[PDB]
């Protein structure tokens, strides 16, 4: 009963967060095995950020110019390298709290938990979605760079995001753990447009299934639609087109509730054309698109880790 | 930049979660030092729940009838006692991961993080508020009993909630860690009304300050009000009365933004009387009341733990 925006338990990631200092700049790093990962702009000063030559800047740094602390445990840096937009510092000690982990590049529309950190110390945890335009709508202040996003699969942490910057529009951009930005963005203080964003249709549908399961049912109607007819409405309202692959991903929820996917599409079509008429769904007066079908099933089934 | 419903990092609580089994019943317990805390209905069968005599039921249990596992570490039970609605099992081993902690009874309108658990294994973490009627709007499935709510203050975990039950209305009820229920509720399967609930006015005001800080400003107007005039509107819309103590708690946010508390009350009054006109505030089409003034300052200042 109930439906909340729920994050993964963050303990396994907390034990990997460290503080990385290079000269005047300090930010967050991720210590896994004997490597620390952090944004490469740790090597920049404020003046460098407008058109940094990162290869040139890194050449002026030696191992001993990087200080890494895990709590008050000082780590010794014995190597450094740059991979795309991330810096990898080899340290002389393997993190004893390293969880089972992998690095994943997530798809737009997928969700993950963010552990927001400052000066290497965890501050809070929240859930969010990779937007279709490869931004995230996070909560980040100065000093949060290097905070990571992740999913947890039983005992395995899949790291998918490292925070690098806030755009002038107030939305957030970052990389995977190989240092490749999501979206068109560069780690430079220069004008950068984010794409037109859209609403994640398959997630909205999943959330409507979650609502029915919890007893919010007023939006169910006697109409149906076709995939093609629904997608005409999706395009008008700036929703992502629904594909058969999306229909298939909703199969388990359709099976549990007995509501065909295209009938739920007919409900969503009426909500888009008519609004909510002052009503709410799972405590929201908007259509929510940051729960995936997997999220809904996990929360409506009680999967643990 | 951004504003999210943010939970505390849960690692310190994860290391305290255990599985408690008594006969057929298994649920979650909290292992601190050499004591495990859990709901006393762990000693009940389904048939006992309608009018249980907990003193009589506990008399039929011995130390060896309680099994406690922390992962695969089996704990030996060497004593048991009942305190109000909680059971305390003394074990032969102090939890080596016990954080600095205290037990707190929170006030209505205060927020806390919940670590939802199943069979002793953490599942997810979310933030929520103690409602004015002493329920919480959580996300709990069968098996979540014994999950705990908490706040973290640097290195100290203040445990304030243990989950006991879902009411027929789908809202959730529980105790403090001394086993005293919040609200009028009893741990019996019998009809139980929750009070009329109300909206947490001082929290809505805090969230409006958070919105201004983040650049959502359209609801600011040229009007003002008095405490008494505003409270006439509060009563009409089922908002808690605003007191001078509430005004004082909002002092820091007033000081940061330069918006007098009573001017923000004038904004809130207009929102209550006129609605949002199809607009949103911090991504919401409703007035949000589960952020306290402390929450807003923490998230808009970057406090870590
Ligand atoms: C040295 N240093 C730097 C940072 C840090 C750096 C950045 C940051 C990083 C890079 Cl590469 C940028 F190109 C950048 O230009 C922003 C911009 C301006 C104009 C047009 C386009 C763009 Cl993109 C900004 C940042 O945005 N933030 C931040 C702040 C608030 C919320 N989220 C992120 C923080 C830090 O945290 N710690 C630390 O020590
Ligand atoms: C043995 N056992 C029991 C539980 C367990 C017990 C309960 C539960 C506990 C007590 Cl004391 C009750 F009086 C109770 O009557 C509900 C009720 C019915 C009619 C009128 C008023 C009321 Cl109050 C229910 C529960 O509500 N839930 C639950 C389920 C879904 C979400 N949240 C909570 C779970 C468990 O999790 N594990 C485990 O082993």
């Amino acid at each position: 009963s109930g439906f909340r925006k729920m994050a993964f338990p963050s303990g396994k990631v907390e034990g990997c967060m460290v503080q990385v200092t290079c000269g005047t700049t300090t930010l967050n790093g991720l210590w896994l095995d004997d490597v620390v990962y952090c944004p490469r702009h740790v090597i920049c000063t404020s003046e460098d950020m407008f058109n940094p030559n990162y290869e040139d800047l890194l050449i002026r740094k030696s191992n001993h110019n990087f200080l890494v602390q895990a709590g008050n445990v000082q780590l010794r840096v014995i190597g450094h390298s740059m991979q795309n937009c991330v810096l990898k510092l080899k340290v002389d000690t393997a993190n004893p709290k390293t969880p089972k982990y992998k690095f994943v590049r997530i798809q737009p529309g997928q969700t993950f938990s963010v552990l927001a950190c400052y000066n290497g110390s965890p501050s809070g945890v929240y859930q969010c979605a990779m937007r279709p335009n490869f931004t995230i709508k996070g909560s980040f202040l100065n000093g949060s760079c290097g905070s990571v996003g992740f999913n947890i699969d039983y005992d395995c942490v899949s790291f998918c995001y490292m925070h690098h910057m806030v755009l002038p529009t107030g939305v957030h951009a970052g990389t995977d753990l190989e240092g490749n930005f999501y979206g068109p963005f560069v780690d430079r203080q220069t004008a950068q447009a984010a794409g037109t964003d859209t609403t994640i249709t398959v997630n909205v549908l999943a959330w409507l299934y979650a609502a029915v399961i919890n007893g919010d049912r007023w939006f169910l109607n006697r109409f149906t639609t076709t995939l093609n007819d629904f997608n005409l409405v999706a395009m008008k309202y700036n929703y992502e087109p629904l594909t058969q692959d999306h229909v298939d991903i909703l199969g388990p929820l359709s099976a549990q509730t007995g509501i065909a996917v295209l009938d739920m599409c007919a409900s969503l079509k009426e909500l888009l054309q008519n609004g909510m008429n002052g009503r709410t769904i799972l405590g929201s007066a908007l259509l929510e698109d940051e729960f995936t079908p997997f999220d809904v099933v996990r929360q409506c089934s009680g999967v643990t880790f």
